[PDB]
């Protein structure tokens, strides 16, 4: 049987007359000020190997790649897989950014060593560029073999849409819900130009099941309560959905 594909996403609800939309992006970035708890959660979960000596891959659309600040990318300690229709051009630029990243990470390792820090086996950092999502999945399987850890689809909307359309991989969604705190017992809504490709079918569980906190916990390898938690002007909670 074939390994699960996990979409991981943060959404914000936007009630419209016809349905609640799930906003994910505005102007090529996220819709909200930085949420430290979502960031660290995303980082720990996407990095965490499912067994020793493996590295997780994140499959992303080219715009989501670009949405990460250049100095932080490709994102460390994972295999970054950038899906594009211009492999040739994007390859050259990713290769360049990887090389700069390698340079930053090497200097840090040398410094860490130099100040008497304990080093240990950890997941590796790579970036590769593919012509499609299916191509990306193939490409990472072929390059990494049994060193491949968990595969995450990290966005954005076009790539998620493609994941959800793949021919029957179980697909699971690990979702962080983001809401503004009420002001006069009313909650404002974030402006978004990019939305998750499905919304009502998750909130109404049509073809999807919302899973126990214990099940999310197993997927992501750290405790998830499914409780709301306050983070400044937002509250957030983590939930999961499996296709039925
Ligand atoms: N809140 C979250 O959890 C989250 C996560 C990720 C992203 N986002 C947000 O979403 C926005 C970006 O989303 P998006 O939907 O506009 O972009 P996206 O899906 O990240 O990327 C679109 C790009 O991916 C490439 N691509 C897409 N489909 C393809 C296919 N079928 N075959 C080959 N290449 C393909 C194309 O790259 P080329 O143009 O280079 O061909 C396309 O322009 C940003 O605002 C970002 O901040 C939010
Ligand atoms: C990376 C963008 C794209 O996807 C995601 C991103 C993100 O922002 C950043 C920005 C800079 C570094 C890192 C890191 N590491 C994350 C946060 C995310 N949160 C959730 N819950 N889900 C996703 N898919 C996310």
């Amino acid at each position: 049987p074939t390994n699960p594909l996990t979409l991981i996403v943060a959404t914000t609800p936007i009630p419209t007359r016809e349905k609640t939309l799930l906003g994910i992006g505005l102007n090529g970035t996220l819709p909200w000020p930085r949420i430290k708890a979502d960031m660290s959660f995303f980082a720990r979960v996407t990095t965490r190997p499912p067994r020793p000596g493996t590295t997780n891959a994140m499959i992303m659309g080219r715009k989501t790649y670009d949405s990460v600040p250049k100095s932080l990318r490709p994102l460390g300690k994972r295999i970054n897989v950038i899906v594009t229709r211009d492999v040739e051009g994007v390859s050259k630029r990713v290769a360049e950014e990887l090389k700069e990243k390698r340079a930053k990470m090497a200097a840090a390792a040398a410094a860490a060593t130099s100040a008497g820090e304990n080093k240990e086996e950890g997941p590796i950092t790579d970036a590769i560029v593919s012509s499609g999502l299916e191509a990306a999945l193939e490409d990472v399987e072929e390059k990494f073999k049994g060193g491949l850890g968990s595969v995450f689809v990290i966005g954005g909307a076009e790539i998620y849409a493609t994941a959800l359309g793949l021919g029957g991989r179980p697909v699971r969604i690990v979702m962080t819900n983001v809401e503004k705190k009420g002001v006069d017992g009313e909650k404002a809504v974030f402006e978004c130009d990019t939305f998750f490709p499905i919304d009502e079918e998750l909130l109404m569980e049509k073809g999807w099941r919302k899973v126990s906190a214990e099940e999310v916990t197993e997927w992501v390898g750290e405790p998830v309560s499914g409780e709301w938690k306050d983070e400044g002007e937002v509250r957030i909670q983590m939930v999961g959905y499996e296709r039925v």
